[PDB]
C-alpha cells in the first residue's frame, strides 16, 4: 500500500529539465533500432538488438558524469536479455520506468519483418531520453536523490510479459522496495486520434494498475504535459505493468491515445517510423521526466 504527493512539488526544477529534452534524439535511436529485421525475443535478432540498446544506454551513462549509475543485462531462458539501468539514491525506495524492447510479426514470428517502431520502440526512446535528461541534474547524478530510480527495458514482452515476469518475481523474492512503476508501451501514434477529430491526448489505462499511482500519474500529466488525459481500459494483461501488479507493486500505464484509437499496424511489418508522431513522443518524454523526478524527490514515500 503506497501513497503519493497530492500535487507536484518541484515544478520549477522539472520545467527547466523539460527544456533539456531533445526531440531529435527519439528518431536518432529509433531509426537504427527499427532496422533490425525483427527484435523477436527467441531470436538472435533480439539478442543483437538488446546488446545494441545496452551500448546506447552505456554511452548516455559514460557521457553523464554520474559515477554510480549502471546498466546490466538480466538473462532469461531465451537469447534476448532485459536491461536494467540504476540511478542509486539515498534510500532503497525504488521508482521503475518501463518499456519493452522486443517486437514481433504475429504472422511470422521467427522470421517476419517487425520494425516495432511504435510497439514498443517509441516507449524505449521515450524513457531512454528521459533517463539522459535526468542525469543532467546534479543531485540525481550525485546519488543524492532521496530514492533510487531504475529504467527497465523488458525482453520477451511479446511472448507474454516474459522478461518483466522474471524481473519482478525476483524483485519480490529479494524484497526489493518498488514504490512506483510506470510502463510506457506505444507512445507515438496519434493519427487514430486526430483523424476522428479528437484532441490528441495521453491515454491513461485504468485496469491492472494501482489507483493511487494512476491518480498521481494524471497529476503529472496536468503539470508537465501540454495535452489532456483520457481514461481507457484494455481488458487484459496489456503490458509489463501487469507483471509488477502481479507481485503487489504499484504500477501505472500511460498510452498514446484512447485504447481504441491506438496503432493498427502493431505486430506486423507496417509498424514503421512513418506512423510515429515524435511531437507526441516528446509529450511522453515530459511526463516520464516529471514522474521520475517528483517521485525520486518524494521523502514521504
Ligand atoms: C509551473 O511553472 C511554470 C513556469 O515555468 C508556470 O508557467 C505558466 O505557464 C506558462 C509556461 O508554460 C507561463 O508563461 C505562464 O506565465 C505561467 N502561468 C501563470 C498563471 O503563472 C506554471 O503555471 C507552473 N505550474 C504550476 C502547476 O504551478
Ligand atoms: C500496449 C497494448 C496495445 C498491448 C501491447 N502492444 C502488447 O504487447 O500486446
Ligand atoms: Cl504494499
Ligand atoms: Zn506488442
Ligand atoms: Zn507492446
Amino acid at each position: 500500500a503506497v501513497t503519493y504527493p497530492d500535487s507536484v512539488q518541484h515544478n520549477e526544477t522539472v520545467q527547466n529539465l523539460i527544456k533539456s529534452l531533445d526531440k531529435k534524439n527519439f528518431e536518432t535511436v529509433l531509426q537504427p533500432f527499427s532496422e533490425f529485421h525483427n527484435r523477436y525475443y527467441k531470436s538472435d535478432n533480439g539478442k543483437k538488438s538488446s546488446e545494441w540498446l545496452q551500448g546506447k544506454i552505456q554511452e548516455i551513462i559514460s557521457a553523464s558524469g554520474a559515477k554510480g549509475v549502471t546498466v546490466e543485462p538480466f538473462k532469461h531462458s531465451f537469447p534476448q536479455s532485459s536491461l536494467i539501468a540504476k540511478i542509486p539514491g539515498k534510500s532503497d525506495k525504488t521508482i521503475v520506468l518501463g518499456a519493452h524492447q522486443d517486437s514481433i510479426n504475429l504472422d511470422s514470428p521467427s522470421e517476419g519483418r517487425a520494425p516495432g517502431a511504435d510497439d514498443d520502440g517509441s516507449g524505449v526512446v521515450t524513457i531512454l531520453e528521459a533517463f539522459r535528461v535526468l542525469l543532467t541534474d546534479e543531485k540525481v547524478a550525485a546519488g543524492e536523490a532521496p530514492n533510487t530510480v531504475e529504467f527497465h527495458f523488458y525482453a520477451g514482452e511479446e511472448g507474454g510479459l516474459l522478461g518483466s515476469q522474471d524481473i519482478f518475481e525476483q524483485y519480490s523474492q529479494k524484497s526489493r522496495d518498488v514504490k512506483a512503476m510506470l510502463q510506457q508501451d506505444m507512445t507515438g501514434y496519434t493519427k487514430g486520434t486526430t483523424d476522428a477529430g479528437k484532441p490528441e491526448s495521453i491515454g491513461i489505462i485504468t485496469d491492472n494498475v494501482d489507483e493511487n499511482l494512476t491518480k498521481f500519474l494524471k497529476v503529472i500529466v496536468d503539470a508537465y504535459c501540454t495535452i489532456p488525459t483520457v481514461d481507457s481500459k484494455c481488458g487484459y494483461g496489456c503490458s509489463d505493468h501487469a507483471s509488477a501488479t502481479k507481485y503487489g507493486y504499484p504500477a501505472a500505464f500511460a498510452f498514446e491515445s484512447a485504447f481504441g484509437d491506438d496503432s493498427p499496424y502493431i505486430h506486423s511489418a507496417d509498424d514503421t517510423i512513418e506512423t510515429v508522431n515524435f511531437d507526441h513522443v516528446l509529450q511522453h518524454g515530459r511526463l516520464t521526466l516529471g514522474f521520475a523526478y517528483e517521485l525520486a524527490f518524494a521523502d514521504s514515500l
